[PDB]
């Protein structure tokens, strides 16, 4: 099977169809340089059944500045890369059975021992070789998939060869959309009309199926081909010999297979498939690829790589990558400042790119293996030729190696930017996935190594998990339940001595902000966030804008990522950027009118927390308040008003005693969910009803209810009365025994249960989507006598001690599958799911949606990381705002789109004065000083009246209330009345508009200091 707990997240992105496939699959991985040990890691993390990696050079000191697993005993013992790796790479995941391999590859080497390998994948390989190696792969039966990666310095190369015909069994891996059908018309071709405000959102060409239709049986159950006519409208075929259309129809998403051609490798060198990641230069990958052909012909005909600095070398390398250019199919013109910059950062190795490189082919072979999503096809060209270009030219010494750990970044950098890295002082925020490999890359960089200013502060509340252990490869599995922070730093040490690292526990959250003052954030230089929601996003963006503070952001779903750059002065900030709400379920819809299984899972959940958080914690609440059944009592019967009396009461009547009564209870649940609600339901409104436009009423969306009945014997009842019993028992402090999960010993205990009969009653039900939960209804006194009656019993029947006051909280654990809490609510859904006739889902799918996890891959976040490490590069050099280029990839597809950051937006007020959301204007008063002294301050120092202060929720002054007017001479001290912790007050100021009616334009804030 799957190991669930530790491949959760991962079953999401790839399914189990895909897991299943992605065992009984052997690798073979070669080079096991800086990109070949980031694409193990990625492999390994993944969980493909066995990995053989081969290298056959031994360890240097320059490959500790790549190599993060590596270690100077390594170097002196003059180990094999791939021997030394070994060890450290098994530990990543047991599951995975890792090989190594030292076989010499030649001319004359054989290459019959490859065809064990479903793929093989390529690094730091001559290009013969790789040619020769592709021809023997492809010819093979079946193919073996071939991948071949490479990074030149700052410069990187990604090429794929899937053999000739390559079928992939789920395009994108989207999940197929519903459609619901409005009208059908009787045509050649017929025309569908889906509901209004419901896009299709479809494309022409696809596959349709359809059921639940009235009117065209014939229609149902049948795969038509699509032609898209309107955004709510479509074409699927001739309709004629149908009969007339009814009403209803829901018409589901159809994937099927698709071929994709690739070429061998030797004839994509002159015709190569690029693909395009900068559409302002859509020639750009041609040119690069040019530039590194031209630089394998002159590895391969100078047994060397060009030295930096050697203007000779350069000069012939773009003389060979003219004569290239030429035999090319759209000769293209040579890029002379690429090939130059090829040329001076050729024996460099830039690990960030190393990194998102591993990232994107690691996604590929995973691609290879099991035919998840569309692949490569076939050549990508990523570069970081940003980083080098701002620099204009630089002297050949700041990149001549010194012997240090550093040397590969410095022969691409130079060693000017290399010390500004290691002075940095990084405020990471989170230590997930993300924060996990950009704690790595900043080892494997050097950021903070310094002994003089560089420090690193990451910090992080959450706990290590098992789940955490597939995409975080910082963690163990005997570091599970320790803080992560602690952990990471640990781990981040042995990756590199010399880093300065100081880890928190803290979250970061208004009610911490003491902690992290606008100090703190001053004395930092970047901020990174690695962060899973949006709130704490917001408030970091805000801190950051009030601290003036460069800010990097970047989150991954699934297979998508992106990043995006926050530069002082120069680009808005995250705030600025606001995309539209989550989609509310209508109350409606969700209360008693349900059209897909989210719906009934929603549901489910809400009943849960309800049931077992919610109603525990008020009658809890309830029970401390008062001292005891009896001074409520006496209250009531005195006429006196309690909150949410009565229900404590109902709840209160209704305790269980021992394990008969909680499945009892259980039983009763069951019946009025799944067969009182129904009846009820039908009861106020028949399946016939129509309303007054004689259309029926159960009509789509919404679907009739069919009472369900209860039987022992049907899975689905058993498991939910068994989590259910089990559920209450908890709740109500009830032991029991797995004994007493017994099928046989349940049906025992029901054989004496009696079924209430049910009876339809009288109750308003809100039908349109804009209704919403209404407030408390109040109760009648005829349910206030009965509640005083039963709590008159109950206290007779001496049944409210202390200990029948109090009753356990539940917390939703989801990850812990033995609580049965999912269990429950998967059980729940379903009972719902067949109550409306919809589809049940299975447990991972509820699961996924009720505790609303976010899918993750080891090689999005890989890639992600490697391009916030980039960005940082940027950030840290202090580069122009061209440079910065903010990032959305989509591995899928596949697709990365460079664009350039959003530009700040200046908004103007009055007389030209206009501002960013970068400025923040200062005022300066005295003990005396008044309203009216303020406003001439600031029209004298930013020319401009204010007419509008506001604080907060505080409401300091308007000219236009008629009672106000006067506060013109009160002192701040006294309009504001502020807190003495701070020399200063921040302030919202708003000017008149020059148009009558309009509210008055905002201002930047102005921060007023007392002295
Ligand atoms: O408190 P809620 O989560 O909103 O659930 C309530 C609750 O049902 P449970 O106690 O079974 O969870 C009501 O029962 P009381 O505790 O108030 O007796 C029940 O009312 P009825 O038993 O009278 O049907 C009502 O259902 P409705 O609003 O249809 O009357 C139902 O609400 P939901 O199940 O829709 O949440
Ligand atoms: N306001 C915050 N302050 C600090 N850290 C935060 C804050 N909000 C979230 N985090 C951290 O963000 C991290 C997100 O990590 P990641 O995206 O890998 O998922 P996760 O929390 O480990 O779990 P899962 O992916 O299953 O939801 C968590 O470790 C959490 O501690």
């Amino acid at each position: 099977e799957i190991d669930d707990a530790l491949y959760s997240r991962q079953r999401y992105v790839l399914g189990d169809t895909a897991m299943q496939k992605m065992a009984k699959s052997h690798v073979f991985l070669s080079g096991m340089g800086g990109l070949g040990l980031e694409i193990a890691k990625n492999l390994v993390l993944a969980g493909i059944k066995a990995v053989t990696i081969h290298d056959t050079e031994k360890c240097q000191a320059w490959d500790l500045g790549t190599n993060f697993f590596l270690s100077e005993d390594d170097v002196v013992n003059k180990r094999n890369r791939a021997e030394a790796v070994l060890k450290h790479i098994a530990e990543l995941n047991p599951y995975v059975h890792v090989t190594s391999s030292s076989v010499p590859f030649n001319e004359t080497t054989d290459l019959s021992f490859l065809d064990k390998y479903q793929c093989v994948v390529l690094t730091e390989m001559k290009l013969p070789l790789q040619k020769k190696i592709n021809d023997f792969c492809r010819s093979q039966c079946p193919p073996i998939k071939f991948i071949s990666a490479d990074v030149h310095g700052i410069w990187s190369r990604l090429f794929c060869d899937f053999g000739d015909e390559f079928e992939v069994l789920d395009t994108t891996g989207e999940e197929p959309k519903e459609i619901f059908i409005s009208n059908i018309t009787q045509a050649n071709p017929g025309i569908v009309t889906c509901l209004e405000n419901h896009p299709h959102k479809l494309e022409t060409g696809q596959f349709l199926t359809f059921r639940e239709i009235n009117g065209m049986t014939g229609l149902n159950g049948s795969i038509q081909q699509i032609t898209v006519i309107s955004p709510f409208s479509f074409s699927i075929g001739d309709t004629t010999e149908l009969e007339p259309y009814l009403h209803g129809g829901i018409a589901v998403q159809v994937k099927t297979p698709k071929t994709v051609f690739f070429e061998s490798l030797e004839r994509q060198l002159k015709h190569p498939k690029c693909l395009i990641v900068d559409f302002s230069n859509p020639e750009a990958p041609l040119e690069i690829h040019t530039a590194m052909l031209a630089l394998d012909q002159f590895q391969e005909k100078y047994s060397r790589k060009p030295n930096v600095g050697c203007q000779q070398d350069s000069e012939e390398l773009l003389k060979l990558a003219t004569s290239i250019s030429e035999t090319l199919e759209e000769k293209p013109d040579v890029n002379a400042d690429i090939v130059h910059w090829l040329s001076w950062t050729a024996q460099g190795f830039l690990s960030p790119l190393a990194a998102a490189v591993g990232g994107v082919a690691s996604q590929e072979v995973l691609k290879a293996v099991t035919g998840k999503f569309s692949p490569l096809c076939q050549w990508l060209y990523l570069e970081a030729a940003d980083i080098v270009e701002s620099l204009g030219k630089p002297e050949c010494e700041e990149f001549l190696p010194r012997g240090d750990r550093y040397d590969a970044l410095r022969a691409c950098i130079g060693d000017t930017l290399c010390q500004k890295l290691q002075n940095l002082n990084i405020f990471l925020v989170g230590c997930g996935a993300i924060g996990c490999e950009m704690l790595k890359n900043f080892a494997l960089l050097g950021v903070g190594t310094s002994k003089e200013k560089g420090m690193i502060t990451v910090t992080d509340p959450d706990l290590i998990e098992k789940s955490n252990l597939n995409r975080q490869f910082l963690f163990r599995p005997h570091h599970i339940q320790k803080p992560k922070s602690y952990t990471a730093a640990d781990a981040t040490l042995k990756i590199n001595s010399q880093i300065k690292i100081d880890a928190h526990l803290n979250k970061v959250c208004p009610t911490t902000e003491t902690i992290y003052n606008d100090e703190f954030y001053t004395k930092q230089d970047v901020i990174i966030t690695a962060l899973d929601n949006v709130e704490a996003r917001r408030y970091v963006d805000s801190r950051c804008l009030a601290n003036l503070r460069p800010l990097l952001d970047s989150g991954t779903m699934g297979t998508k990522g992106h990043t995006e750059v926050i530069v002082p002065h120069l680009t808005e900030s995250y705030n600025s950027h606001r995309d539209p709400p989550e989609e509310e379920i209508p109350f409606s819809t969700l209360k008693s009118f349900p059209a897909a299984i989210e719906h009934t899972i929603q549901w489910a959940r809400d009943k849960f927390e309800s049931s077992f958080s919610h109603k525990p914690s008020l009658f809890n609440k309830f029970w401390q308040t008062y001292s005891s059944a009896e001074e409520v009592l006496q209250k009531i019967q005195s006429g006196h008003s309690l909150e949410g009396c009565f229900q404590v009461i109902k709840l209160l009547s209704r305790r269980p005693r021992n394990w008969s009564q909680c499945v009892e209870l259980a039983r009763l649940k069951f019946e009025k969910y799944f067969n009182h609600k129904a009846l009820q339901l039908l009861h106020c409104f028949p399946l016939d009803i129509r309303l007054k436009d004689g259309s029926l009423f159960w009509q789509s969306p919404k679907r009739p209810p069919s009472p369900i009945k209860f039987d022992l014997n049907e899975p689905l009842h058993l498991s939910f009365l068994q989590n259910a019993a089990k559920l209450y028992a908890t709740v109500y402090c009830i032991p029991f025994a797995e004994e007493d999960l017994s099928a046989d010993a349940l049906l025992n205990i029901l054989s004496e249960v009696k079924i209430q009969e049910f009876k339809p009653s009288n109750k308003v039900v809100q039908t349109d989507e804009t209704a919403r939960k209404p407030d408390h209804v109040p109760i009648s006194s005829e349910d206030e006598r009965n509640a005083i009656f039963q709590l008159e019993k109950a206290i007779l029947s001496n049944e409210a001690t202390k200990s029948d006051l109090q009753m356990a909280v539940l917390s939703f654990e989801k990850d812990d599958d033995h609580n049965g809490h999912i269990d429950f609510i998967t059980a729940a859904s379903n009972l719902r799911a067949k109550m409306y006739s919809i589809e049940p889902a299975d447990r991972f799918k509820t699961k996924r949606i009720a505790g609303k996890i976010i899918p993750a891959i080891a090689t999005t976040t890989a890639t992600v990381s490697g391009l916030v490490a980039l960005e940082m590069i940027k950030v840290t050099g202090g580069y122009p705002f061209e440079a910065y280029k903010n990032c959305f990839l989509n591995l899928a597809i596949p697709i990365v789109v460079f664009t350039e950051t959003t530009e700040v937006r200046k908004t103007k007020i009055r007389n030209g004065i206009s501002f960013t959301i970068w400025d923040r204007w200062t005022v300066h008063g005295k003990e005396d000083f008044t309203l009216l002294d303020f406003i001439n301050a600031v029209k004298e120092k930013y020319g401009i009246e204010p007419t509008m202060v506001v604080q907060g929720v505080k409401m300091l002054y308007v000219p236009v209330m008629p009672g106000h007017a006067k506060r013109l001479k009160l002192t701040m001290h006294k309009l504001v009345k502020p807190t003495t912790e701070k020399k200063y007050v921040d302030l919202t100021v708003s000017f008149a508009p020059d148009i009558d009616g309009d509210e008055d334009l905002p201002g930047p804030p102005v921060r007023y200091y007392f002295s």
